[PDB]
């Protein structure tokens, strides 16, 4: 189970094996976007370097590689944001407290449309980043575009209390593995950040396209990979943190797997991800031509979001910053004692 | 019978993402237009009805980052694929069974076989061959050469089985499927594929291009090009009667009417690409490395499949001007015929 | 004279980078061409011939990363400009000072002055300029609105002296810095910057614009198509008995053969490229933020010099498919009279 | 004088105010090239980290922006090199020792193809890179071009034994501008840097065309943009490390310039950097079209090598880090008290 290393399935196959297309606006972005979460936070010489370092911008520019300078700067803000959102149910306040949890999500939640106040960066910090950046979407994109925002951030938050159920709950192995990754489709946050990276692309595929099953189930395979990519990469800060959200330590405290069974069944389920995938674009209907040029964009972008989020995985300060290059070359994951 | 029919929506599904073309088109159609016009001693007419064919638009789109070099063979190869099969269709190899396999036999053994230096005086068509063989050659491994050599006769094959289908009144009395099974073949878009390896520099190791699914892949591409054809050159055939075109078939063989003909395509160009994600479902991973490659042989696929649509539509060949105006409105014109 | 000329390289320093051409030129052609033939009820003959011409190929070059909409545009006021001035040259203005003035009138009137909605079936060729103003209009500053109406001026004045001087009996009393200074305007190329800057998207302001240096970029690219043109549309020039041709011009003052002309030209074509780097040594800075478009501004001076290179060598209006014989091998062949 | 912020000139006018073009390989041969200098001269995570944040491959990536990825991991490890290098004159063992800064140049420029012996990362690291780099130039390069990579690099050592010399000597701040200027042309690094920027490009021009004073003077326009945009950026670093080659040291304590003044004086001679381009290119003469083609390349390589020096200025870890984005946006530039 606590080997010295863990050999890692291949995570760069079959769709993950394009090169990726990196934004390339993503030097001015960073510049913008790094200086501003470092004023807005209040973040140190230290502290500003080191969240530098986990260069979310990389990420971001990944995911819509056309964006224009100005809504890349917003996906990173995004992104900023949803790494200081997300850790505050993982590590911070909000890990096993119910009410506090619920209240967070319905206060975050109402900034979108609803009777939220005015934020500011002394008065609340990271409400204020989320609440800076719907005004951008809004502002730019249909009614029923932030409709779609709305309803997907709602599909993350509402997982991010069913995390703090079970945590609370001491289900967090007790629940079997489909109830994990039903979890974790929503608190690995695919599904706002693909309607982010609509925002970034500008594609608007029609509501009624979007809902359709195939679709549906591209988005569902996208945050599968992005889960079982992350539980991999992340999961000696999940170590060295105590976080029990993690396939890997699932499956060893339930299943009593060892360690690298464990990994093997991660590679198991991101091969199984491409074949629902494909399986998956054969049900897509066509609705003519103009419309299927962007279904093939918003497709691409369910593509990217994964694809992004694992080249960024493998290079993080956040997880395993330049080390993660050798687990890409050599498959070889070293663990601590 | 119609003055014009509805055409089905041939841009939807993979077909519809924005086509690119090789920045060399330029460059490359220029060299290899005026090359064939000296090849074959097309006058100034001929001539520029030819590069109005545009095959260098075809080509540019088969492997668009293929440098200006391999682009040019690309272009060759095309005239070459083009004036070598209308021998087969209104040519003197159309109703001559050992004509037609005197010339496969000749053909083939252009690629290392007992062949001599053909010139443009001598066999200009051949020639051509000749030229995009040796240029094949000298920049493939002998696993591509070989694959280059099977999948030309696969093509070749098919030719034989038309001319016998054609003499031996099966034009009409050939089901779908056989027709399918045929025009895989006769299609070119194999020999294609091989072509665009070349111009895109995708050498995939044969123990994976033999994997069903990419098989099923040449298979689709393959289909989408002979659906998308026989709509378009549909005209030509009428024309010049070539009874080679699943619109005739259909309505010749069950009684469907133009626009029911042209439906039945649109539908099976949709099973197209339901094959299409099915197969790449079944398609295995190789690791990164040869995934990689593997992904580029699949978008080659593709790209042969969409430069032929987009080509089909711009084509002087076919409809020329007409083309655009089909794909603007979904009119496509009958001639009178009477 | 002679059966052919050795033609001096035209492809050399700023001309002998790589053209980039608008990645949109297919879709673009097939609208504009199909347009234009449809207002000028071309034939099926005559629409494939000026097809031939490509058009679409030239205004590609000038403005490689204009919009689809912006290029069509383009294509439509090159399709004008060549239908215009064939009016001033073998047309019937040719040799009428009255009629060339009032059409000169009419058609500075579309821009903003009394000019009626014109029609396909009015008159077409307005028409044509006239769809061309209003797409200018609607996307312009009132600034950039002006600046295209006086460099078309510059275009329309000197078409005036050039049939004063058809008329006066001076087309070959006339010097070479007279002739270059009438072909400056003729020419076209003073809109064509216009054109490119609606095409391009760049808008400098007029106090930097109307800089000695920038203005002299403009009269080398200017001189640069022109003595390009001279060349390679000598063989039609002499064809349709028109005889504003450096070529020509050469000959009969100068006693000067066919291929000392030619040497001239190329004489002359390297020393624009000498004015062309002076100019840019007197060219101030105005701080990045606009020297960023300056030099945009500058490339649009260059891409049309060159666009009209390449198209000039492709073009089935003077060569056709000799042309590439020409680039490829230097030799031009001249009609046996 | 010592104020408490400098105004820098604008640095980015003039053929400095294009969008920079950068490598899309940039993110591989980073993490290739970051973690092989890493292995190479043992740094631990920090010094690594810190070095990453210099990001010397952001500074080749706009160097040569369509090198493929192996040449531009060639590129960042002679940079690595080139810093290594640099510093053991400026600050270094090397930075006082006449015989021992000679002996360095000897031992290192009998590395291209002398009576050197196989170095290894243990035996001499820094010596080690520039060997690999020196095996991988040669195995793609022409005679002519080797060649040309060993008399440029000779450019350069000669003139850091002239700057060990005038360290030594007392003549710091007695030589003139022109001597600083002379010197820095070549301890400046910008003549190795442009011909390893052929290598990264493919551009071979012939040395016939390479030796004409307009391209050599292309080169030494790039070569003093490097130096005044250096010595500005790198003032606080000169003073924090106690290094008096520096245009701003020398313009104030050798004749009468505040701190203010002195960056005065850097963007005069900037501004006539921009100048002395033009005139330079006016003077270059054609060579046929197929090689004026590969001599723009070059000439954009010279443009191309300061352009990247002032980005790269701006964003590094090793001059302003974060700051050097504000230096940028407003002009200003904090110095210690
Ligand atoms: C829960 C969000 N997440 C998951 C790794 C960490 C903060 C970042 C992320 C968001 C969207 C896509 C990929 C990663
Ligand atoms: C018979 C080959 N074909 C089919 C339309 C006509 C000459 C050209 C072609 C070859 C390969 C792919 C697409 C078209
Ligand atoms: C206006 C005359 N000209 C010159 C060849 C032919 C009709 C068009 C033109 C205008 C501007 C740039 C290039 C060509
Ligand atoms: C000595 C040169 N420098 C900064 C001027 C320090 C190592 C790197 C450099 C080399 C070449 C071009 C530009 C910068
Ligand atoms: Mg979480
Ligand atoms: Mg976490
Ligand atoms: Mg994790
Ligand atoms: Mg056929
Ligand atoms: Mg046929
Ligand atoms: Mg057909
Ligand atoms: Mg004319
Ligand atoms: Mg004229
Ligand atoms: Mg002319
Ligand atoms: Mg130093
Ligand atoms: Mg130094
Ligand atoms: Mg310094």
């Amino acid at each position: 189970k606590r080997p010295p290393f863990v050999r890692v399935p291949d995570l760069f196959g079959s769709i993950m094996s394009t090169k990726p297309v990196v934004n390339p606006n993503y030097f001015a972005a960073k510049a913008r976007g790094d200086r501003w979460i470092a004023r807005v936070m209040n973040f140190n010489k230290a502290v500003a370097a080191r969240n530098s370092k986990v260069d979310l911008c990389f990420l971001a520019s990944m995911w819509a590689p056309d964006a224009p300078e100005d809504r890349l700067v917003m996906m990173l803000d995004w992104n900023h944001w949803v790494f200081l959102f997300d850790d505050q149910f993982d590590e911070g306040h909000l890990k096993e407290d119910p009410a506090a949890a619920a209240e967070e999500v319905k206060q975050t939640i109402a900034i979108m449309g609803g009777n939220a106040p005015r934020y500011t960066a002394e008065s609340n910090p990271i409400r204020y980043v989320f609440q800076q950046c719907w005004d951008r979407l809004k502002a730019v994109s249909s009614q029923e575009m932030q409709q779609r925002w709305i309803d997907q951030h709602k599909r993350y938050f509402d997982q991010l209390l069913v995390q703090v159920d079970q945590q609370v709950g001491g289900e967090n192995f007790t629940r079997d593995v489909e109830a994990y990754m039903d979890l974790r489709r929503g608190t690995i946050g695919v599904y706002p950040a693909i309607s982010l990276s609509e925002y970034g692309a500008g594609v608007n595929v029609p509501q009624h396209v979007y809902d359709h099953p195939s679709l549906q189930e591209c988005m569902k395979v996208s945050a599968d990979l992005v889960t079982l990519v992350n539980d991999v990469l992340s999961y000696r800060k999940d170590l060295e943190l105590g976080v029990d959200h993690n396939l890997m330590s699932l499956l060893m405290q339930r299943d009593n797997l060892s360690a690298q069974q464990a990994v093997d069944v991660i590679g198991d389920m991101v091969n199984e991800c491409y074949r629902r995938w494909y399986l998956a674009l054969a049900e897509l209907p066509s609705y003519g031509e103009k419309i299927d040029y962007n279904v093939m964009k918003f497709v691409e972008i369910c593509r990217a979001v994964a694809q992004g989020n694992l080249y960024w995985s493998f290079q993080t300060g956040r997880y395993l910053g330049p080390e993660g290059h050798e687990v890409h070359e050599t498959g070889i994951m070293y663990l601590p004692p």
